[PDB]
């Protein structure tokens, strides 16, 4: 997250921290995710497509720091890694950038909801917030594009949704951004998601309900002028999510 504020997991209790185990035992951070039901975390297929072995992943819920075992956190392995069969990547745009991770503790249990571990509601069909609505993003991604390290403390920021017609303007993304994607950015271009925030949530309060409107997917650079963050439009994928979690 470029700009924004440092936060803790009690403020974003649906946030999942996803890591990967390498040959030799080193563990590195991969992407964010969101808890949609006790056994299911939703994220972005581009985070996993090049390393599709479910055994390599570690998922934490209730974790506030990249290298601390936060009090109350829960650690999980991935029982089922579901990648979207029509996922694809263009030079900038990622398509069907959505994935499901069925999670299990070493005892075979799903998440236990608590003050610091909670689900986030899915959106309803054909009912996303209007352009100009403020939504929040959360993640352990880069603080500056030139950084190679990720921040130790979880961050959040607030951005505004941008219409499809504005996002398809020539100086924005043209025809590369589709109706299955949602743009969101800072009008002053000082805060955004960045590399390492992929898979994480874009949460919008809609009609008084906190909702997982989007999933961090792609963007040209980070916090660049006329280059919004692009998010998978979760409401489009409700049939896919329902069918793949049944
Ligand atoms: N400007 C943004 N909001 C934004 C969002 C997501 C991003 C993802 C990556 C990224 O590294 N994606 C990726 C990583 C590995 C394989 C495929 C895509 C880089 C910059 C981003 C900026």
């Amino acid at each position: 997250i470029i700009g924004g504020e440092f936060t803790t997991i009690e403020n974003q209790p649906w946030f999942a921290a996803i890591y990967r185990r390498h040959r030799g035992g080193s563990v590195t951070y991969v992407c964010g995710g969101s808890l949609i039901s006790p056994c299911w975390v939703i994220s972005a297929t581009h985070c996993f497509i090049d390393y599709p072995k479910k055994e390599d992943y570690i998922v934490y819920l209730g974790r506030s720091r990249l290298n601390s075992n936060t009090q109350g956190e829960m650690k999980f392995e991935v029982e089922n890694l579901i990648l979207h069969k029509d996922y694809s990547a263009d030079t900038l745009a990622h398509h069907n950038d959505i994935a499901l991770l069925k999670i299990r503790s070493k005892e075979g249990r799903c998440a236990q909801p608590s003050r610091t571990i909670q689900t986030i509601a899915l959106p309803s069909m054909y009912n996303d917030p209007q352009f100009g609505t403020s939504c929040e993003i959360t993640g352990f991604g880069k603080e500056q594009s030139t950084d190679y390290l990720y921040p130790e403390q979880l961050k959040m920021t607030v951005v505004k949704l941008i219409s499809h017609r504005e996002c398809q303007q020539p100086h924005y993304y043209g025809s590369e951004v589709t109706t299955k994607m949602l743009c969101a950015a800072d009008p002053q271009w000082k805060t955004d998601s960045c590399q390492g925030d992929s898979g994480g949530p874009l949460v919008c309060s809609l009609q008084g309900r906190m909702t997982l409107t989007g999933i961090v997917s792609w963007g040209r650079g980070c916090a660049l002028k006329d280059k919004p963050g692009v998010y998978t439009r979760v409401s489009h994928f409700l049939p896919w999510i329902r069918s793949h979690t049944k």
